[PDB]
């Protein structure tokens, strides 16, 4: 409705920044879009694509998720909540995937990236799925600069919503791998203040958040409303000032606007 568009424009104006939304409602195959073809820095929301690339590789390598990866001091980056506890030992690729997706651990992201061949390999995986918009250019932590106008490490709301639908509800991954990705995302510990905060308490959510430079504040989610077909929702948000603070409330407000009614 124009009403939903007006409400999103009002929210964006009040927020002071630039808001991007894509909702896919699988009940009727409809979409609600706002700036959905513009690019936004992904921040840690790119961890979903990297974990999915590892899952895809595991379809033909059954030992892959159990493979051990050494964690060294030289692996530490800016935010390492799980990896810092494993320095001088190993973690499996499954454990790194869970740490990336559920605690936003940046060492874990770098190990997923390295395993599949680097940022260009993660990007080539997106391309193989039919996502011609996603680009992972850099590793952690430099992928977080989020400079306005810089296309590095960006995607669009439309593209990420369509790809997340393929990954979590469609057939991008084998049944075992899809279920594993969904379980990991449903177990996220970092999302309660973002999309989830704009939805009724009873709804079930798997999501991945990310915040980075220029007050960029993001969330991408698969949502099971009570007794309804699932939704896919991407809410991206960025601000003019380099040191702007995160605005998870803006993502909650956008989620409420686009799901009201339903
Ligand atoms: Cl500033």
């Amino acid at each position: 409705t124009a009403d939903v568009q007006q409400k999103l424009a009002e929210l964006e104006r009040q927020s002071g920044g630039r808001l991007g939304v894509a909702l896919i409602n699988t009940a009727d195959n409809s979409q609600i879009l706002y700036r959905a073809d513009e690019r936004f820095a992904m921040c840690s929301t790119s961890k979903v694509m990297a974990a999915a690339a590892v899952l895809k590789k595991s379809e033909s390598e059954p030992n892959l998720l159990n493979q051990r990866v050494e964690i060294k001091k030289s692996d530490l980056v800016n935010y390492n909540p799980i990896a810092e506890k494993h320095v001088n030992g190993t973690m499996s690729l499954a454990e790194l995937s869970a740490a990336a997706l559920q605690y936003s651990d940046n060492v874990a992201m770098n190990k997923l990236i390295a395993h599949v061949g680097g940022p260009a390999s993660v990007t080539a995986f997106a391309r193989q799925l039919g996502d011609e918009t996603f680009r992972l250019d850099r590793t952690e932590p430099t992928l977080n600069t989020a400079i306005p106008g810089d296309p590095r490490d960006t995607t669009s709301p439309r593209a990420m919503a369509q790809t997340l639908r393929n990954l979590t509800l469609g057939k991008a991954l084998g049944d075992s791998q899809r279920a594993q990705l969904v379980t990991w995302m449903k177990g996220n510990t970092t999302g309660a203040a973002s999309i989830q905060a704009g939805l009724p308490a009873s709804w079930v959510v798997g999501d991945k958040t990310g915040s980075c430079g220029y007050g960029t504040t993001n969330d991408i989610a698969v949502i099971w409303p009570k007794d309804r077909a699932p939704l896919i929702l991407v809410t991206y948000f960025t601000q003019p000032q380099p040191k702007a603070e995160s605005r998870r409330d803006v993502l909650a407000s956008a989620a409420k606007i686009v799901t009201d009614g339903l």
